[PDB]
């Protein structure tokens, strides 16, 4: 059936996405911040990407932004010039930079009302960034079901202590990238076309890698594929808990079947290995250790098992409730 776990979906769903207020609020901040750019360099474009662009925010996200510039400018010069302008006018935060790429990594806001904890990164030509948002952009305009069933995805993951990165688990990233495989190579029929796929598609080389996808989605035919949200969530957690092979295989959208080993990358950390779709030498599962693997198969596992429980009233918080 699913009937009443839908529903529990859509309540859940309904408390955690990004409220119209915070959304505007985001906004106003991103004007702002525009401001500032302005003030230290006219040509240069500000752009959000990540999950605010693409419509796949949680309540109390962090910003995600790119200044786009001149290619001939060297980004550190303008990026110091920057974060002077923003510690200026009442921002917090810090100035770095990793080898050659720098980034701005603003904490705080003390004058300008957006918040004591406003969290927000500002990267410097990172086009691939926005190009991967357009993708997730597109998916989500695509079906209606999708954005309900990311931001659950993502809730469960954080609830369950499977969703840090720096800990020896996945990035949020990942996550949605996990989701949009089985939508698209997994579930029969399937949710989703491979746009990357698409006999329409063009290519487009951004930083030496296709960024190309059929993005003409007026076109595109509807899913024949009918489940309710909640099915589309069990099939999913099914998938990942008992079907998928992470020990030889790899999540990949460069595949007509999806089928990718690791052996053929040369992946053999790629403990779990999730080919960005773009940056294809890129692993977004390269953060997952071992024993961080073992609590997100157990996870889905784990939720996998209650769903399909024949125990009456199947307790469906417990989904959401902290490991
Ligand atoms: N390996 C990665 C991870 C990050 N990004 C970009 O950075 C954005 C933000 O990544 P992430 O922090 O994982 O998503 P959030 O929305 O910030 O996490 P959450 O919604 O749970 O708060 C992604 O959309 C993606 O475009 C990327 O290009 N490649
Ligand atoms: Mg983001």
């Amino acid at each position: 059936s699913h009937k009443e776990f839908t529903k529990f979906c859509y309540e859940v769903y309904n408390e955690i996405k990004i409220s119209d207020k915070e959304f505007k609020e985001k906004r106003a901040a991103l004007d702002t911040l525009r401001l500032c750019l302005k003030r230290i360099s006219p040509d240069a474009e500000l752009v959000a990407f990540g999950s605010l662009e693409s419509g796949l925010a949680l309540k109390n996200s962090d910003m995600d932004l790119c200044v786009l510039m001149d290619s001939r400018v060297q980004s550190d010069t303008i990026a110091l010039q920057f974060y002077e302008e923003l510690i200026a006018e009442g921002f917090e935060g810090k100035f770095l930079q990793r080898a050659r790429i720098p980034i701005i990594k603003l904490t705080s806001d003390t004058k300008n009302g957006f918040g004591a904890s406003f969290q927000c990164d500002i990267g410097f030509n990172n086009r691939l960034a926005i190009h991967n948002t357009l993708l997730l952009s597109s998916y989500t305009k695509l079906d209606a079901r999708l954005k309900p069933m990311v931001l659950l995805v993502k809730h469960w993951a954080k609830r369950k202590q499977i969703n840090s990165p720096y800990f020896g688990t996945l990035s949020s990233y990942g996550y949605v990238l996990m989701v949009l495989y089985y939508l698209i190579h997994v579930i029969k029929p399937p949710v989703f076309p491979n746009l990357l796929l698409s006999p329409l598609k063009q290519e487009k080389i951004v930083d030496g890698f296709d960024v190309g996808f059929d993005d003409k989605l007026e076109d595109i035919p509807p899913s024949q594929n009918y489940s309710s949200l909640g099915s589309l969530l069990h099939g999913f957690f099914r998938f990942y808990a008992y079907k998928f092979e992470p020990r030889e295989k790899v999540v990949t959208f460069r595949r007509p079947d999806g089928y990718l080993t690791k052996q053929e990358k040369g992946w053999t950390r790629y403990i779990l290995a999730i080919e960005d779709p773009f940056e294809i030498s890129h692993n977004v599962g390269r953060t997952v250790s071992s024993s961080g693997l073992y609590r997100i198969r157990g996870e889905f596992m784990a939720a996998s098992r209650l769903l399909n429980s024949r125990s009456y009233p199947i307790p469906y918080d417990s989904l959401f409730e902290e490991a």
